[PDB]
């Protein structure tokens, strides 16, 4: 029993093609699901304004465990965040440095309340599909009358990124932006593309270089491809990553804004998880969830998930672990869904779905 619907449709005949003219490699590549429209989700206004709803105060909620964690180095350790990175992300935070977007995994079928599973608050996926491939099968599947008269999506994502990004330009400073990732990897997937080509309708310059491309300048500052001082950067890697890389000790000086920014470090963290419990008690989207070193009230079933990073559900251990209720995903058919609820700085702006066949492919929606 689901109060939202799986419905079989015909694919469009010549989608693999509009993909790869408009640069979008649909193929499965470092956790980017695998396109589908063989089927589409279908969901009604009242459960897309609950989404809405949910979405931008659990966002609220995470901005106050940031607030907690930043001014306890306590918490800063239970988070795992190195201490020599401590005075960086701290800074980041205390500086207001701005948040381009989030992700928000969230158990929901329509039935109760959506439960926040994890917040991709660092280098979210799927975006390409959730923003614009997504839009474009709407239109299309529309005009060949393959869906009811009325059909919408919720999905703002676009002109919310456009409108972020002026918003970076002309309050932030916001002027070049450069965008990287490491070489061999998702610059192909489409999303550096797409995020230039929304930078550029907001009238901000930029340009593309790979990880490996960055220099280090005589006065610590990150050098471009033209070894030009690097002011704005956002990158397709992982703060859990560069915060223990080799010349993570340069970041401090490196004078160099992120997006994401460093403190979201501390949000796209499963130790987000225990902190949300404790300040949000019984909270109706939230999960019991504890750091595993503590005395915790006992569970029936739950998933343990590391402090940086293979979830299990109940090999690893105590340390660097938090536990969280166990709380099974709709199934629909042979597969499991997922719903991605997307964040704009803290705009909720659209949804995406997504299906696996254990407890890999992503699924356009509408909603009527
Ligand atoms: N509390 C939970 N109850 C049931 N299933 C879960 C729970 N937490 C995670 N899962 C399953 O594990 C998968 C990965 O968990 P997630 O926290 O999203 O890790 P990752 O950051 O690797 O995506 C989720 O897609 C979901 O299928
Ligand atoms: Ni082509």
């Amino acid at each position: 029993h689901h109060h939202m619907e799986r419905v079989s449709i015909t694919e469009r005949p010549d989608w693999r093609e509009k993909a790869h003219e408009y640069g979008f490699n649909f193929h499965t590549m470092y956790g980017e699901p695998y396109w589908c429209e063989d089927a589409y989700y279908k969901l009604t206004l009242a459960q897309v304004e609950k989404l809405e709803e949910v979405t931008a105060e659990l966002h609220q909620m995470c901005l106050k465990v940031v607030e907690k964690v930043i001014a306890s180095d306590e918490l800063m350790t239970k988070f795992r965040i190195p201490k020599h990175t401590w005075s960086f992300v701290r800074q980041s935070w205390l500086t207001h440095q701005p948040s381009l977007y989030s992700r928000l995994d969230l158990a929901w079928d329509g039935t109760g309340e959506p439960k926040l599973l994890e917040n991709n608050a660092d280098t979210p996926t799927s975006l390409y599909e959730a923003a614009f491939f997504q839009w474009i099968w709407l239109e299309d599947q529309l005009n060949a009358g393959n869906l009811p008269e009325g059909s919408d999506q919720f999905n703002s994502l676009q002109e919310k990124l456009i409108d972020r990004f002026v918003e970076l330009r002309e309050q932030y400073g916001f002027q070049l932006l450069h965008l990287t990732c490491c070489r061999d990897t998702v610059e192909d997937r489409g999303t550096i593309q797409y995020l230039q080509d929304c930078a550029t309708e907001a009238e901000i310059a930029t340009e593309f270089l790979y990880i490996d491309d960055i220099g280090l300048g005589e006065k610590g500052q990150f050098t471009d491809l033209q070894d030009q001082v690097i002011s704005n950067l956002f990158k397709l890697y992982p703060w859990e990553f560069m915060l223990r890389e080799m010349f993570s000790t340069k970041l401090e000086d490196a004078g160099v804004r992120w997006l994401e920014p460093a403190w979201k470090s501390i949000i796209s963290n499963k130790a987000l998880l225990p902190l949300l419990w404790e300040m949000f008690p019984n909270h109706p989207n939230l999960l019991p969830a504890y750091f595993a070193e503590d005395d915790h009230p006992q569970m029936e079933k739950y998933v343990v998930k590391p402090i940086f990073s293979n979830v299990s559900i109940i090999p690893y251990g105590e340390e660097g672990m938090i536990v969280q209720q166990f709380h099974p995903l709709p199934k629909f058919g042979d597969s499991y869904m997922l719903i991605g609820s997307w964040l704009v700085n803290d705009q909720p702006a659209g949804i995406g779905i997504r299906e696996d066949r254990a407890l890999s492919r992503f699924y356009p929606h509408i909603f009527v």
